[PDB]
């Protein structure tokens, strides 16, 4: 079972300059609790934007798609390809796509969950964004209700399966 797993904010924009261009305490905790113990897959410019406590995610299978078949990735497992990263030697229940926006649209025909983290802030797209993907009629989700941080944003959970 492949899950892809991200936090937008509302205008759709996922990544800015090399990190995440909010703060949201409550999705770190979800992220968090959702793929503790699981394994994760990510692109290499995910990989380098993890902060140095995070690279690799504690308690989580890292998993890295690169076309550098010399990277080092201390903490992780280097693969070349998405199909790849989905082809384990050694089978986890759970697999999570944890980002970014080159790995999540070549992951979403795979999948057939989405943990879509909603952010009500005004985040007008910027030219070298990464931004979310969109999910067609062949998803169907339930919305959580919307939330208040205690760090001030607004923001609520979606939860997609394949149709
Ligand atoms: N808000 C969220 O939920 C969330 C989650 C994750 C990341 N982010 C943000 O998103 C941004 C990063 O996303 P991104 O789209 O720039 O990059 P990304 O998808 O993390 O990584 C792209 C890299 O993946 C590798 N890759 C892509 N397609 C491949 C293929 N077919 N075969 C093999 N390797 C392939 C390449 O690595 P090489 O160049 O090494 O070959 C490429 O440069 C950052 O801003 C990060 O902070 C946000
Ligand atoms: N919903 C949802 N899905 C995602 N795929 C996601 O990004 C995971 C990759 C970046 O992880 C980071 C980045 C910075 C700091 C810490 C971690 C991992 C910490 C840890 O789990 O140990 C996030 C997210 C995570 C953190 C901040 C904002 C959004 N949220």
């Amino acid at each position: 079972s492949v899950g892809l797993i991200w936090a937008q904010s509302t205008s759709g924009v996922i990544g800015r300059d090399g990190g995440i261009p909010w703060r949201l305490p409550e999705d770190l905790a979800h992220f968090k609790r959702l793929t503790m113990g699981h394994t994760v897959v990510m692109g290499r410019r995910t990989w380098d934007s993890l902060p140095a406590a995070h690279r690799p995610l504690p308690g989580r299978r890292n998993v890295v798609v690169t076309r550098q078949t010399g990277l080092v990735a201390h903490g992780a497992q280097v693969v070349g390809s998405l199909e790849q990263a989905l082809s384990p030697a050694e089978p986890d229940a759970a697999t999570w796509v944890i980002g970014g926006a080159q790995i999540y649209a070549l992951a979403l025909p795979l999948a057939n969950r989405c943990e879509v983290t909603e952010v009500d802030v005004d985040l007008p797209p910027e030219d070298e964004d990464a931004l979310a993907p969109v999910l067609d009629q062949t998803w169907a989700g339930t919305s959580g209700e919307w939330l208040v941080s205690r760090s001030g944003l607004r923001y609520r959970m979606h939860s997609y399966r394949r149709l």
